[PDB]
RNA sequence: CGAGAGACCGAUAGCGAACAAGUACAGUGAUGGAAAGAUGAAAAGAACUUUGAAAAGAGAGUGAAAAAGUACGUGAAAUUG
RNA sequence: CCAGCAUCAGUUUUGGUGGCAGGAUAAACCCAUAGGAAUGUAGCUUGCCUCGGUAAGUAUUAUAGCCUGUGGGAAUACUGCCAGCUGGGACUGAGUGAAAUGACGUAAGUCAAGGAUGCUGGCAUAAUGGUUAUAUGCCGCCCGUCUUGAAACACGGACCAAG
RNA sequence: UGAAUAGGGUGAAGCCAGAGGAAACUCUGGUGGAGGCUCGUAGCGGUUUGACGUGCAAAUCGAUCGUCGAAUUUGGGUAUAGGGGCGAAAGACUAAUCGAACCAUCUAGUAGCUGGUUCCUGCCGAAGUUUCCCUCAGGAUAGCACGAAGCUCGUUUUAUGAG
RNA sequence: UAGAGUUAAGGUGCCGGAAUACACGCUCAUCAACAAAAGGUGUUAGUUCAUCUAGACAGCCGGACGGUGGCCAUGGAAGUCGGAAUCCGCUAAGGAGUGUGUAACAACUCACCGGCCGAAUGAACUAGCCCUGAAAAUGGAUGGCGCCAAGCGUGUUACCUAUACUCUACCGUCAGGGUGCCCUGACGAGUAGGCAGGCGUGGAGGUCGUGACGAAGCCUGACCGUAAGGUCGGGUCGAACGGCCUCUAGUGCAGAUCUUGGUGGUAGUAGCAAAUAUUCAAAUGAGAACUUUGAAGACUGAAGGGGGAAAGGUUCCACGUCAACA
RNA sequence: CAGCAGGUCUCCAAGGUGAACAGCCUCUAGUUGAUAGAAUAAUGUGAUAAGGGAAGUCGGCAAAAUAGAUCCGUAACUUCGGGAUAAGGAUUGGCUCUAAGUUAGAACUGGUACGGACAAGGGGAAUCUGACUGUCUAAUUAAAACAUAGCAUUGCGAUGGU
RNA sequence: GCGGGAGUAACUAUGACUCUCUUAAGGUAGCCAAAUGCCUCGUCAUCUAAUUAGUGACGCGCAUGAAUGGAUUAACGAGAUUCCCACUGUCCCUAUCUACUAUCUAGCGAAACCACAGCCAAGGGAACGGGCUUGGCAGAAUCAGCGGGGAAAGAAGACCCU
RNA sequence: UGGCUUGUGGCAGUCAAGCGUUCAUAGCGACAUUGCUUUUUGAUUCUUCGAUGUCGGCUCUUCCUAUCAUACCGAAGCAGAAUUCGGUAAGCGUUGGAUUGUUCACCCACUAAUAGGGAACGUGAGCUGGGUUUAGACCGUCGUGAGACAGGUUAGUUUUACCCUACUGAUGAAUGUUACCGCAAUAGUAAUUGAACUUAGUACGAGAGGAACAGUUCAUUCGGAUAAUUGGUUUUUGCGGCUGUCUGAUCAGGCAUUGCCGCGAAGCUACAUCCGCUGGAUUAUGGCUGAACGCCUCUAAGUCAGAAUCCAUGCUAGAACGCGGUGAUUUCUUUGCUCCACACAAUAUGUACCUUUUGUAUAAUGGCGUCCUUGUGGCGUCUACCUUUUGUAUAAUGCUAGCAACGGUGCACUUGGCGGAAAGGCCUUGGGUGCUUGCUGGCGUGAAAUUGAACUAUUUUGCGUGGGGAAAAUCAUUUGUAUACGA
């Protein structure tokens, strides 16, 4: 009954696909025990990058405030559209509300979408967009409701705003998102303010914090175990035994456990990535990108050209220096982080030297 | 070749074979060699009518009975509504 | 027709409770009186040191050990009784209606003998109004053959018919 | 005994000429003939590697590798049949069987060894021990109870013999 | 062979029926649950003795004396190396010495012993509960829940307890008294094996009885009770077979990698025949990618062109069919 | 046995390119088989590439260097029949011109490269045995086994030896 | 078919030569640690980041020796080791793209093939239990995957004895 | 082979005399033994012939620490520092080559440095087949010999599709429904080290040397994220060279020889880019007040400081963990009106105690009698939950109707308000219903109309009847960073 070394990262169990096209995250980052009020993670489009030409945050470095080549993801953040802030208390069974507070007009895209109208799955009843429903007597019971002391996190239900975004549809997609704050009665409070249509981006994302890069990742194949896991070949490479493994079980025991080397899906969770750290966030046209080289292909910011599969940018974007999972057209969800490693960076802004702008191609 | 009988069978028995069993077949080849019985008194083995494309499905006649209809005794089960 | 099980009245056998007694014996739950040996508690007096106590006298306040003499108590190992009370096995008898072997008692009769059940149950050959889906709960490891030894992870059936 | 090797490279031996040499060596050209000379196809052989083995042939298929005027390859006719035929050898070879072909009969050969083997109840029910064997998974005999007919103890008291 | 009457071996906190009982006791560690040499201020009892108001013992507090460096091992020996004498001193204590310290002096402490204090303390010897010695790999792993009494000894009490024990009847063969058989003794778990008894097929001397106004059979129901398998009854048959009376044979099935065949199984799963592109339109028709025809392309041309012998023998051909069969 | 990826004597010989009968490619001339469409995972089946240059695996197995024509230049030693294409270097086609008619000599330019499809040698240094060519285990042993031209003794006068 | 025991040279160290026993009587030319060596990482030089191969000898021959022959000695190979030059997907180091299928569908239609049953940890035990004792755990309609057990597809084991 | 013992023996406790400068234990240890144990190395036929296939390594699937290194501590016959030794404690890290078949044997270059033990050593239906059970041929050694050997050499079979389970991915369905997402009662997880800037030329020392402790950065290596300044691929779509033949020829265009061969950018990726440590519980150990026990000291009362691991932070998830709201008439085993009155069929706090008949959760469980076979047949009427105990509706006056008094006590529970904020509760005005105590009167006597019937109180479900009321989508066409198909 052996043991082989770790090749791959073994709780990622079970391999489960990320149906829903936005990624979710249960266990949300909690509260900016600081900021009055924020939200706990927003919305994002995975575009492309630029290589950000700037110096050292680490202010010691033996080469500090050289030339530096960094990544950076220019994810686009449409502000999302409040249906209704939801007064999530307690009872004594459990996390159970009491009334919700609506909007009174959402945005267009609120046509198609509210509905399950596809084929083998349930509808849902007709509940469909928004008549004129609680929102005048429901907006000072939400005082009432820290008096109740069964009292808990008030979140809020939120769809996208798609077209400003290149992409076209107008079938918003939807999520709730936690509001964050001081207190309990402050994330109610200030959040009264929120739902009379769009709410901020600068709420949750402060500049130069750090923000958790979860997003839907792709589905690569039905992987087998050279990829999946890390097994190598044999040097013999022929037979049957080329891209196989050896063990799954063992003889004493016969019934192990869900360590085993087997084939399946490989990424496509709503898996998260650690604190790659905002570098700027620009509201309209700042940098560019664009060079005759290879580097690495196919992302383009505001060339002679455009982005290929995308569209062109002239929306609002927030820069996170790193990557956020997806690849071109998947739309994400940043999530902020709720242990910020370094010291917030903030006050200025961080700098931007010079950036090329020509082709990407020839 | 004929007759008679024995505590001597009634289609897995016994002569290879009860019946077109050496004949649709198989092996160079004296040879091996299966499937395989069946109405009633009289065949009268269904005219005629009606539906469907033939198959298939219903009324009507013949005859002692059609609760005998041609693949024609009695009929069980896996199989199979 | 055997076992479980049977109206209603009377009785045996075996053991105990509760009340009582004999064999045989006297300690006790607790039993008198006289003389001598002993020594505990309360109260008083006296002496000495010290603020807290102690020693001696106290038969002259009140009471006892253990022995001796005299006198008087004394329910039970074993064994049987009461059917007061309490639980059962076991026997006799009931329209009409026998034969043989008994006892004691009576103007009476009972015990004891000796003559005679009813339905299913296991299941091979001549039964009750019957086949049977079937909760809940408890017991619960099936052969022909070898060997001291296989439900066993030894051999051997889809299933039916021929031999 | 009949049929088959296109194409392409060299050339001793024999014989002559020309320059040169005392003479012979040397030395420059032509004429010419013997090849396991020699080279590439026909005919013809089998080193490596992958896929098959319930599939196309009862040892298969793909990629890859050898020889050829010599100990050359091949067809047809005809002959040799089991202790014989036959050998540069490997009992290779003979109808997928060859260390003695195949077919049929005597033959249902035989198996001191192993396995399988068909109603029930009742009466009633042991033994795994031995003298002994060219004898050992056996069996003559003896120990113990089968079956059937006719009949058969000891508890313990006096001593005697032996660690 | 069955229900009662009484109890063994052994159990009662709970899974799972029965004391969360009673009395006394060490110990409370979850002891209970392996282990020696060898060892211990947990904690209790008995016996003997040193020791004690004749001032036990501890802590704290002193005298650390004169002879004197006693003497002697030895290079040196110094109380302080080895070995012997064994005191005086001052006669209310200091030995010719308990321990430390420097080669050693130099330095220091004290049983012996002094001074405060004022009651039971201490060595042995014996016994018990504890306690130290004790490491290994899948999920409690020295119990599931867990228990500090729901542990254990000693003494007691209550409840539970073998078809045996035990009551009485019943089943099996045989004996005696007296037939017909009844009373009735002793035993009855069971494999080989023998005997007895009972059920059994084909067949038969016998054969009358039953039958076409409905025989064997098929199929289905009732269906006695000793394990063996057989009588009656219902739907139905269209000719066969038993009273009586006894004799005879190829005579009872679950099995040797067996035997005669159908049917199950993997399974409607794989396979569906060596990688020389196919696209589009028509004729005919019930049905057309396939026959057949046209347009167009892949493809080979030392053969997909041409063509004789062995061997086979009418398979060519035209006519004619779509069933079995590809 | 088979409507099986098979065994199976044996006939005839055009054009231009490359010796012929390789390859190349059209004629005379013939034809894509007894099932089909769409997507085109894991996994088994094809090629490309940075940097390194043997470091990896029983295993240079696998994979790489190089290649023609013509000229120069080149190694020990012989059974004198040999080794040589050793090593070390240099250049092509095309077109013009030399000559109004093999072939070779002069002359000019360009690209990644003149054999441009196709096609076409790795070399240096030390070492064994059977002389050479040849025979071989039919379903797990291609060799040092045995033969080989040649040589000797012995049987042995053939009416031999056998 | 082709020997033993004993004694013996300056000096560490050795036995030329000599004697004695035994038997029918005791070997030359030339070579050595083997397809044969117990003893032996023997003993020495050179090579190697270590290097016993390459290549240089040592003598310490368990047990070399001339016709089913020593020995001279050129050519030839799908046969056998190492150093040396250029170098190499074998690997470092894996990625990417491509052909065909898997996924999915139609048709007709295999294959040997028939145990009640299908959790794990501890415990007893025909002796390594999903199956038996306790305790923890364990639902069904469905498809694609992958090589660990049970121990598959199969033949009365290959060792081993009669 | 498995079992057994530990033979042959390993390890430790350790008797501790010796000997190391004095000196039983800094160290070395005569002489050996006791317990443990299963490793050197084997005793035994206990359990096995219708399979019990070998070694070193590649690859991938565990657990323990008889402990190499990382956290924490103490001591020396140790000057700091080099050197020497012991305790708490299993989360993680644990090299590259050469000799040799080969770990053993035996050597080198570094590096922070290169552990121990078991587990069918994962381990031939993943993998090599060098190591490892037969068959060409030769030598040594032995026997009369065919031939043999506890001695060596040369060639010489790894077949195929996992029945059941382990098991890794993807869909389909269960207390109205439900597009969409947060709790954290729980499940899975991540992990390491060095150098340099710099601390400091300070501590301490004869001399070589150079400690405590900070702030700062980055390089090996792993996983997840990874598509821009890198490196390459890109048959899609464009660009360079050579041969033959056809389309009538020239010519303009094609098939064909891998993408013919020669050179870029879609589409992807690395040889590459980005990122990564909170609170709680306690041990060795040291003290703190103070014992057991006049002094004393960490423990019996009393009371504190305190370790990677432990444990939680950080991320995924069938209330036993995808929480659960707004707003409202579902994919779906399956019947399906947004209304609500009457009637009917069965079940229940542990569904009791128990027992006979082919047939008891069940009346044995008001009282009395006309009828009347009679210990029969037949006919008529009916009084909570919950609690106490001998037991429990427990309840003594022939029945029924009417009237009066003490003037109290119980329950359901509307109307009206305040407040908790899901457990939804109470109180009181108007209103509704029932009960205590005492007295008095009557008991004759008849129809309308209709029928199949219940352990029918109660609760759940269903049918019949009746009056005012009423709405989402499945398919499929076409596509994605949605991709295996699904979702």
């Amino acid at each position: 009954k052996y043991e082989a070394p770790r090749h791959g990262h073994l709780g990622f169990l079970p391999r489960k696909r990320a149906a829903s096209i936005r990624a979710r995250v249960k266990a949300f980052p909690k509260d900016d025990r600081s900021k009055p009020v924020a939200l706990t993670s927003f919305l994002g489009y995975k575009a492309g990058m630029t290589t950000i030409v700037r110096d050292l945050d680490r202010p010691g470095s033996k080469f500090h405030k050289r030339e530096v080549v960094e990544a950076v993801t220019v994810v686009d953040t449409p502000p999302v559209v409040v249906v209704g802030v939801v007064g999530y208390v307690e009872t004594p069974r459990g996390l159970r509300s009491l009334t919700t507070v609506w909007a009174e007009h959402l945005s267009d895209e609120v046509k198609r979408r509210f509905y399950k109208n596809w084929y083998k799955s349930k509808k849902k009843a007709f509940t469909k967009y928004s008549a004129k429903y609680a929102q005048d007597g429901a907006g000072i019971e939400r005082e009432l409701a820290r008096i109740k002391k069964y009292a808990s996190v008030v979140r809020v239900l939120v769809h996208t705003q798609i077209r400003k975004t290149p992409l076209a549809q107008k079938k918003a997609h939807l999520a709730e998102i936690q509001l964050n704050g001081g207190s309990i009665s402050e994330k109610v409070d200030w959040a009264r303010e929120h739902f009379e249509k769009t709410v901020a981006v600068d709420s949750v994302f402060e500049q130069n914090e750090m923000i958790d890069a979860i997003a839907v990742t792709k589905g690569h194949g039905f992987e087998g175990v050279t990829h999946r896991w890390g097994t190598k070949k044999l040097p013999r490479k022929t037979h049957r035994g080329l891209r196989k493994v050896a063990c799954i079980g063992a003889w004493h025991p016969a019934h192990v456990m869900w360590s085993v080397a087997r084939a399946g899906q490989r990424g496509y969770h709503s898996r998260t990535s650690i604190n790659h750290k905002i570098y700027r966030v620009g509201k309209g046209d700042d940098e560019a990108n664009g060079a005759t080289s290879f580097d690495r292909t196919k992302k383009t910011i505001t060339p002679m050209g455009g982005f290929v599969h995308y569209g062109e940018i002239k929306n609002d974007f927030i820069m996170v220096k790193g990557c956020i999972p997806g690849n071109r057209k998947r739309i994400v969800t940043l999530r902020k982080s709720l242990y910020t490693n370094t010291s917030r960076k903030a006050l200025e802004e961080v700098s931007l030297k010079w950036i090329d702008t020509a082709s990407k191609f020839g």
